[PDB]
């Protein structure tokens, strides 16, 4: 007597019951559409129907349990929540409600929630929200990150360390090795810290890039495709960040690997304007600045760390304005050099103009002391002839032995 055995299933596989049930024809029905016909059939013979989703309260006071699998897309398989059920348990957008659901009545489109079991993976008896969580520093906890796959991660913990609940900005021009850098972060965080909920968000991304990201990354991978309207690029980011805070409310750590603040801001721009400077509404930047600005280490407990990408040298006059607005709004900067990518040289990062401010407190009292040694002999070093020196003086060693036996 259940139907939550597996909801997150592939399309061709989901037709398991489509080859077992007494269904007429299922030729032109979507994946989210076919679950609706199956759920109603398991309702025809009484039974109990369990279910879960992510809360999104609409303009009219009611909400729906949006499927995290479908990147919070609106579908028929969504579970409805009444305004009465919102007041009953103090529910806000971003909540992960789970429990028994009910079949629709006559004149009802959606399936509705019946019983509430877990809110935010916890009993309905819980407190303080992210908006009033005291935010002192990013340095009390650290996300430390001999294969060549650990070469696009080794430089990071020397060039620009990643703090727990830290605002990070990756700056990259087209074709600089940006997409796989995020895939290298995702590895050096899952294969190192499998406790903090990892969310990988991609705005206005290609269909082949999202599926590859969905494959290689362990965790929540929410993304919007290029064919989708400008409004949907917002909805996903609006839903990912609203769930993230809700988890930080439970003293839990959350890391968001957002792709392109620009591509997110370009969406936030085409969805409400008024007076322009170079094709960008100056008022529109307020909404995406709230997204990136939420990244913090909470004093009471938990963290929210957003390591997002900024696009420079796109060619567009709009994209040049966006990065300028975000220059130093974060406290962690990782530049990606154009010239190092032009001559096939990877872990391509501008070590020189890529620091990670407020460092002192993120490392031990002398963990930084042997890091400023190389940092003092980079000024006379070139650009493309600076990264080759960072491989040979690293490959023959490990992490802490990088200078103890490498000082002549
Ligand atoms: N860590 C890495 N190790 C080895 N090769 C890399 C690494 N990062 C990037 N590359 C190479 O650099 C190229 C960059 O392609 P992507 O991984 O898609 O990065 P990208 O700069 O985001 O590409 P665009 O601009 O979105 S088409 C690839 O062809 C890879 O071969
Ligand atoms: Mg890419």
């Amino acid at each position: 007597m259940n139907l939550t055995e597996l909801k997150n299933t592939p399309v061709s596989e989901l037709i398991t019951l489509g080859e077992n049930m007494g269904l007429e024809n299922l030729a032109r029905m979507r994946k989210q559409d076919i679950i609706f016909a199956i759920l109603k059939q398991h309702a025809k013979s009484g039974e109990d129907i369990f279910g879960d989703g992510v809360l999104e309260i609409l303009q009219d006071g009611f909400g729906f349990l949006r499927s995290a699998d479908s990147s919070y897309l609106a579908g028929p398989d969504d579970i409805y929540v009444s305004p009465s059920q919102i007041r009953r348990f103090n529910l806000r957008t971003g909540d992960t409600i789970s429990g028994k659901i009910r079949p629709p009545k006559e004149g009802e489109r959606y399936f509705a929630l019946l019983k509430v079991n877990e809110v935010n993976f916890d009993k309905p008896e819980n407190n303080k929200i992210l908006f009033e969580n005291l935010t002192p520093l990013h340095a009390n906890s650290r996300l430390r990150m001999g294969s060549t796959e650990d070469l696009t991660a080794r430089v990071l913990d020397l060039a620009s360390p990643i703090g727990r609940g830290q605002r990070g900005l990756i700056v990259a021009p087209p074709k600089a090795g940006k997409t796989m850098l995020l895939q290298n972060i995702a590895q050096s965080i899952a294969y190192n810290h499998p406790d903090c909920v990892l969310m990988v968000l991609l705005i206005d991304e290609r269909p082949e890039e999202v599926t590859e990201m969905q494959r290689l990354v362990k965790g929540e991978v929410v993304a919007s495709t290029f064919d989708e309207p400008a409004s949907r690029h917002v909805q996903v980011a609006e839903m990912v960040i609203e769930k993230a805070k809700r988890l930080v409310e439970h003293k839990k750590d959350v890391i968001i690997l957002l792709d392109s603040i620009t591509r997110l801001a370009r969406a936030y721009n085409t969805v409400v304007p008024a007076v322009l400077t170079g094709g960008v509404d100056a008022n529109a930047l307020h909404r995406p600045k709230r997204f990136f600005g939420a990244a913090r280490n909470v004093e009471e407990g938990g963290s929210l760390t957003i390591i997002a990408t900024a696009l420079i040298d796109t060619g567009s006059k709009m994209d040049e304005v966006i990065y300028e607005e975000f220059k130093g709004t974060g406290n962690m900067e990782l530049h990606l050099s154009r010239k190092i990518a032009e001559k096939r040289v990877f872990p391509a990062i501008d070590y020189n103009r890529s620091g990670t401010r407020k460092e002192e407190l993120l490392t031990t009292q002398e963990e930084l002391q042997k890091m400023w040694i190389l940092r003092k002999i980079i000024h006379p070093m070139g650009e493309i002839d600076a990264m080759e020196f960072l491989i040979n003086k690293l490959a023959m060693t490990k992490t802490n032995d990088d200078f103890f036996e490498m000082m002549k």
